[PDB]
DNA sequence: CTCACACGTGGGACTAG
DNA sequence: CTAGTCCCACGTGTGAG
């Protein structure tokens, strides 16, 4: 039963998610994602700020 | 000494970590995604793609 | 303690024999 | 049926502070 693989496998595909994951805050210019409630730079709010980066960038209609 | 129970722990705290992924997809252009090879709809292989959209948006213009 | 975390695990679409 | 893939998510023993 292949879950034999499944393991070093779904191993290296719970990584990915943190690779790349990492490799966001890894360069969330936006450094507030180091000064705030950040209850832990691995997951989460780093993404929470993650989303901020973009939410400031988003803004299109400059006055 | 709920080393084993405190379970809940984990998800009713991951649960952020689920809509971070998630508002990470809220501000992320589907519109982009065609540039993007699709990976699969994943709570990991979108993580790669905000970094793709973010990484862009940043140089907007130059020229 | 409270946090945050990476492991296995059964697994339920889907697909190729 | 048989198993090989996907990627989801729980339940945890552990380090850290």
């Amino acid at each position: 039963m292949k879950r034999e693989s499944h393991k070093h496998a779904e191993q290296a595909r719970r990584n990915r998610l943190a690779v790349a994951l990492h490799e966001l805050a890894s360069l969330i210019p936006a450094e507030w994602k180091q000064q705030n409630v950040s209850a832990a730079p691995s997951k989460a709010t780093t993404v929470e700020a993650a989303c901020r980066y973009i939410r400031h960038l988003q803004q299109n209609g400059s006055t």
